[PDB]
């Protein structure tokens, strides 16, 4: 469960990093 | 014509970046 949660913490910023720059986290975030 | 394709060779692989790390381009590559 920490390890899902901690996962899903860190591909959580790489997903705000590949959407905030416009012009891992579905699965992890739902096994979380 | 050469800052136009510079800036197009540059975000080329910022693009790269954006888009192979999976789950300022466009119109930089149409103005040049």
């Amino acid at each position: 469960i920490a390890k899902e949660r901690k996962l899903l913490q860190n591909k959580r910023l790489d997903l705000d990093a590949a959407k905030t720059r416009l012009k891992e986290f579905d699965r992890q975030a739902e096994i979380t």
